[PDB]
């Protein structure tokens, strides 16, 4: 639209010495101990993602998009992570996880262990477990919390608390008899057993708790919802049995529950709210279901209590998930929703004594372009058509997946259909049943003590070290080391 | 001008379904305890000021300003403040100081003390006295600071720890030869002596602690500057001598020594950064004075290690000094000032623990407005010439001051001038030296913990009981009490 | 002065603890379904306008003033709604309408229609339409009410049911030739024809429903009080043709036939009183015509019939008139006229189950100061003369306005003159025929249910999109949907 | 009323109690109590040999339940203890009654002794 204002150049200027003004009071660094520590890690969350999140969230309010300001953006400082497992170039859920929370890079599939530990094979995992920051935050005598709208028992959440040689190891449903009487646990197992007193457990995975053929709280017809656990184990009710009884232990599994308790007098909350993964914000049920944004909220408060400090992971995990469908706008979706959950944490807590990091994992072979005007929207199709074909194309565009549409010899005339659509797959080069990852690198955003460490281009398994190192928990305690 | 967005009526419903969203999610209210509780007292900010200021911070962002977002525009709750003293209709600048910091309406010209207590007359101060929530903090042991760009000993921070019977008694010097007799303490002497541990003392008033002709650090060459005491005394060694030996005290006066702390390391702090007020923002030495943003920051950092809290009073002052001098161009910015700060103490502390207030004493005479266009800067004129004497005006006019100017019965043309200019003073209705107040009523912004408690109009002193309430301190502590 | 009760310090003391004990029991928030709603429209009536009314109703009683309190004092929330209509940075009365109405924001000078219409284009109407919380009230089955005292095809009462491009089209008399040819149609003609059962319309007016040069029923030899319309028209028989007949519709003119009316028994009223405005309240004829207030409970007891409920604008009409004209004394006295109709409405309604709202559109630049003592006459003087000229001066003060006199040299020595006078003018800064609006806040009462709505800094056009979720009208019905 | 005062300027969150007879002391659950004023005579207590066993407890039962209250807190406590009455009795000559008193206050000292450990308490008699 050309905004009047961006017309002179005394407005760019004006706002650039505004921007060196802050970077200048930026010199006199955060160095006090982070009491506590907030990660989110958004699953899939590449360059091209943030910066088409972006446009979305500002064009959402009806401006052009661009100059708009996530809440990550507004974070101090900036790097780059090298995301790559020491198995594969491009990475997977779960050897990313192992790095950016283990301080241990790791071979793909593989949660919470080492690159000794070869995939499936269990008699290789016995001494090669390395311990996450949240079990380092836990005997420190923080309180620790999991917040996720994926199942709890995912890649990503599982490198937190599990050590295991598979991340499709869920339940004992799903384990090979070779690993079972090898004597190896689950993931759900390990969740509710490797560490047993963790405070906020919240997501998806309700029907990895309960024995085979139990049916669901919320869809009792369901026969895909049932449960799933062959050794005959509530393990929502090892959870319950494993803390103290004069202690407030909860257990809920919808919105209006959550919204209900009081966190001043809850100890242990489990939240549980869908049999699998949880609804897509733009299909989720207000009744029935929280956002990613309230489950972050009261996951603060009830983490606040502990004057030690608290480590919170939060995963806005679904981004991931709607990118490998090639669905943009689900996937755009679900960045803007971790994006309002970043700022209620930076609501809930300060920078004083908090340090928070932004990241992911790894990205997508996702891209929009095509000279597109300004404030033109992220769904939309670009200005021109091809010079080859003669139609038109999204400015939106995938290297892979199953965005690939021929009709008949020829590529889909898209202006046919609704390229604006929650659903709507964008074309790709390659058709797969799923689009990939990529290989690229990503961001990481910090703001509270000792951010400005995260400086320049790092392997991804340098992150946990640096919120290890502020907060004076696992091996390096320099920090809290009487002189300097 | 009319933003594209804004001709779109979905831009206007989906603004306010937005808007309508965050009132339900309100509806959760927040009863916790304010660990801490900070204040912010825009001296004379009234609810006209607020909208200038507002449209000025975007207009400084090259937008049309009236869209703008003032860090106060974004706390939660909002009420009305019944100014009056109980001697005066249009009040004053020390007795609201004891409604909004003690909970007891006064006369004019007086702090810490109530309506029995007559000004300038001291043998009416005793058995009279009020204490104030600075003191109440302090008594259940939490930190206490003020930060200011007025004097120390002005009306407003003096009625945290004094109890003085004429605002006027700065120092010693003065006071009336009969007061003395009586044995009453001046205010700067009332500093150091009635609350003996505040920690962060920050804002002007360098001379009323210094013995009488003793020359000033900063402005040597200046006998303006020079010691007022004639007690001989000094406040700064005798600040420094009611704390622990064992203790760290530092006492700054200029804002490299300010920037150099280690907040975690002092306990004790005391910046005197002028001899009399400070320099407004406007004009501000870079090099040697500090914002009120920058001695907010440190203040908070400084009172932030208590484990059971700690309570700020800042005061955005002189924009109470601008307004009376017709300049509304140095009352907007200092008001402008003030919501920087409010935007820092929002960031280096939590809503969740942290009650944080902002309001005014009182208001002033005025007004802007000409039928002005979307977007005229808030400065400038309004489209038409008088339809009375064909003359431009501004939009900014004030009811009374010395911005009234007239060439022998011929009001100034204005377009010979230049009305956007830092000190010019708006034409007024009658002639004064200074620009007046105004007896309307002030806004009340408030979020934390009990925030919800300043609901609708209320008398002025009614501010500090729910402060009270809140942080489970002073008279009444029910709050904590498990029913 | 100084009241004898406040210099003890126990009576501030416990007269603040009663008003935190109240506070704490407004925590349990009412949250019933808006049965009915009432809109009070001080036009004009500013924060400063607010208090000096208030002085003025306790000095009425012979007491000082400050600490009365108004019935729109002891609405429990207040809010600050910003002004300014799209067009411009100081509002006017019918595009500020607009917002508070119509949840739209608007150009000045336009009523019932967004920014996409500029004033004056006819052309520019069509497609740009905006609908009432009026409509939303009738479309729901609830009876709708217009009382005020200026022209009800006045800027403030035609947002309610017009949509013009400009505020001056009263009648067809007023359009240019354009505007009549291109289509559209003048105010007056859209009170009777836009929604045809309002069930009360009250007001002045009369003028602009009769044809040209037809004698007022009042003022026989008044030229000016004669007919306006070109049309030919007999609005007030089109008002009485368009009801169903099995209904009661009364058509009065003057008080005597208002109060002789039983109101279970009548089902439309159209009452208009005078030719163009109402008089002042000061300058009211008390045989001939009634009173705001009297108008107010005539309409509220035909409008609580309707077992669905009932939404009533209330319109304090000649604030705005009073400080146009620098007669401070009757902008004062019309404000507590209103105030006085406020209290009339909350004891003939239950704020069980009405939702009352008080807001103003605009201000003005009207001011008073001079550190005047505790008591003094809200109209008198300041204790101090002048320290530039020796002069006294007023504590009401303008910014601009006729209230401007330099008697060929020298500003006026005000204690020769008559400054407690119903219609004396003030002295301002800058002489002007009328005195201008002002752009700050205004402020916002709320009493009933979810009146809590209202709490903070909010945009004007947000009051009607909060009236209309309490009450379950207009675009979103949630507040009645089954949730909690 | 100091013992009013006292009691105010306590948070209300926290449980304060004021006793003044040996049942009262004996009958607290010292894990629920946070704040204790004890004023168990007029003036001074009786010398041990003098003691009420029913309305007045031992310097020892004092010293017991004054440890289990202030050992609650993370970061340590201090107790000063005052064998008082040896003084009293030395004054009148009676010096049955000071080294009765004395005995007492041993006593105390091996309780104080078990409650606590060397590693991390220190104690000075003097
Ligand atoms: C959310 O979960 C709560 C707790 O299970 C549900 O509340 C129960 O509802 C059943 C009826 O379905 C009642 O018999 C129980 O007494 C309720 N329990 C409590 C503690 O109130 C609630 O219905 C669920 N809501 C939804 C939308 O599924
Ligand atoms: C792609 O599809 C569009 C419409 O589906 C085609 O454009 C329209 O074709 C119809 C039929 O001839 C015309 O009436 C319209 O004027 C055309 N334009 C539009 C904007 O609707 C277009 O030709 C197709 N392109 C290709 C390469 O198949
Ligand atoms: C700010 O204050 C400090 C403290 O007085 C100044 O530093 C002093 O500088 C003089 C000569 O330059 C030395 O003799 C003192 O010993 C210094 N004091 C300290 C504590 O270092 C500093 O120069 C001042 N800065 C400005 C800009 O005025
Ligand atoms: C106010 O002053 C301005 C000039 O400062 C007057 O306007 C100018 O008058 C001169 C000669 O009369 C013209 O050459 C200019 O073109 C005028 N316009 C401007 C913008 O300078 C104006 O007439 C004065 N007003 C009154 C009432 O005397
Ligand atoms: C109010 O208006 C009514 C109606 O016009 C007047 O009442 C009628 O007046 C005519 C002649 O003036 C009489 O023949 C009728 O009998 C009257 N009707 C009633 C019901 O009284 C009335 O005079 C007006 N009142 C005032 C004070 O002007
Ligand atoms: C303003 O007008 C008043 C009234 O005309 C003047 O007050 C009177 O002044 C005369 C002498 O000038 C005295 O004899 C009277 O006693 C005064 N009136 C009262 C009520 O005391 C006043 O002097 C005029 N002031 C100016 C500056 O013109
Ligand atoms: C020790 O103090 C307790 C508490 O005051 C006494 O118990 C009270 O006894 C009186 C009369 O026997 C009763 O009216 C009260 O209700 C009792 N209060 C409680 C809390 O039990 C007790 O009698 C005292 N014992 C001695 C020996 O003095
Ligand atoms: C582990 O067992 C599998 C088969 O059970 C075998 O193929 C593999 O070589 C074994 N590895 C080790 C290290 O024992
Ligand atoms: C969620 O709330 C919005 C609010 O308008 C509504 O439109 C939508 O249908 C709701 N969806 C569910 C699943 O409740
Ligand atoms: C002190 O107050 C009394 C009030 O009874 C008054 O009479 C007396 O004059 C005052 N002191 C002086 C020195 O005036
Ligand atoms: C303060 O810094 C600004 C930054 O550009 C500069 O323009 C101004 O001249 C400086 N003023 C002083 C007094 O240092
Ligand atoms: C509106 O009407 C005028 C009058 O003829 C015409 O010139 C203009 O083009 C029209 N514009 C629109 C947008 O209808
Ligand atoms: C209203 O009636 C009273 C009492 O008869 C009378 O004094 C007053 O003059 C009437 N109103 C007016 C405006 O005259
Ligand atoms: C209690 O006092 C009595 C009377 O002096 C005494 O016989 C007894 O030994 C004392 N001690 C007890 C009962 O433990
Ligand atoms: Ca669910
Ligand atoms: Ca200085
Ligand atoms: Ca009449
Ligand atoms: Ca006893
Ligand atoms: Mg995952
Ligand atoms: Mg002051
Ligand atoms: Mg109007
Ligand atoms: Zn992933
Ligand atoms: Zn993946
Ligand atoms: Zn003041
Ligand atoms: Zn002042
Ligand atoms: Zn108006
Ligand atoms: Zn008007
Ligand atoms: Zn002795």
């Amino acid at each position: 639209l050309v905004p009047e204002k961006e017309k002179d150049p005394k407005y760019w200027r004006d706002q650039a010495q505004e921007t060196l003004k802050y970077a200048l009071e930026l010199q006199k660094l955060n160095t006090n101990v982070a009491k506590n520590v907030i990660m989110f890690l958004g699953d899939g969350m590449g360059v091209s993602t943030v910066t088409a999140a972006r446009i979305l969230k500002g064009q959402l309010h009806h401006n052009p998009g661009e100059e708009t300001r996530l809440e990550m953006d507004k974070f101090p400082f900036v790097a780059l992570s090298k995301t790559y497992n020491t198995n594969a170039q491009v990475p997977d859920s779960a050897g990313t996880a192992t790095a950016y929370l283990c301080g241990v890079k790791a071979n793909e599939g593989t949660v919470g262990v080492s690159a000794a530990t070869e995939r499936s094979r269990c008699n290789t995992t016995q001494g090669n477990e390395v311990t996450s920051i949240l079990r380092w935050a836990k005997d420190a005598g923080k309180s620790v919390g999991i917040v996720t709208t994926t199942r709890v028992n995912h890649a990503t959440p599982s490198a937190a608390y599990a050590h295991s040689a598979d991340r499709d190891w869920y339940s004992d449903n799903e384990m090979p008899p070779e690993a079972l009487s090898q004597g190896c646990k689950d993931i759900a197992y390990q969740l509710m057993h490797n560490i047993r007193d963790i405070d906020v457990i919240m997501g998806g995975g309700r029907k990895y708790m309960y024995p085979k053929n139990k049916t669901d709280v919320e869809y009792e017809s369901d026969e895909k919802a049932r449960g799933t656990r062959l050794d005959g184990l509530d393990l929502v009710d090892t959870w319950k049995s494993f803390k103290p009884r004069y202690k407030h232990s909860h257990f809920i599994w919808n919105r209006t529950e959550l919204l209900t308790l009081d966190p001043h007098n809850v100890d242990y909350l489990l939240g549980l709210f869908e049999p699998g993964d949880m609804q897509y914000e733009l299909n989720r049920n207000n009744v029935t279901d929280p956002s990613l944004s309230e489950m972050v909220v009261v996951a603060i408060q009830i983490l606040r209590k502990n004057p030690k400090g608290f480590f919170l992971l939060v995963e806005g995990g679904r981004i991931d998930h709607g990118h490998h469908e090639g669905k943009a706008k689900q996937a755009l979706h679900e960045a803007v929703e971790m994006d309002r959950a970043i700022g209620q944490a930076g609501s809930l807590t300060s920078s004083e004594d908090t340090l928070t990091v932004v990241t992911a994992d790894h990205s997508h072979v996702f891209t929009f372009g095509g000279y597109t005007p300004r404030g033109n929207s992220i769904f939309g199709l670009a200005p021109m058509l091809s010079d080859t074909d003669k139609k038109p194309f999204t400015a939106i565009l995938y290297g892979n997946g199953p965005g690939y549409k021929v009709v008949g010899g020829e590529r889909e005339n898209v202006s046919m259909v609704d390229y604006a659509h929650n659903n709507y797959q964008a074309q790709s080069a390659v058709p797969l049943r799923h689009e990939t990852h990529g290989g690229e690198d990503v961001a990481v955003f910090s703001k509270g003590p000792m951010a400005h460490l995260l400086h320049g281009v790092h392997e991804q398994n340098y992150v946990p070290h640096v919120m290890a190192y502020a907060a004076c928990i696992g091996a390096n305690l320099g920090h809290c080391a009487p002189a300097a």
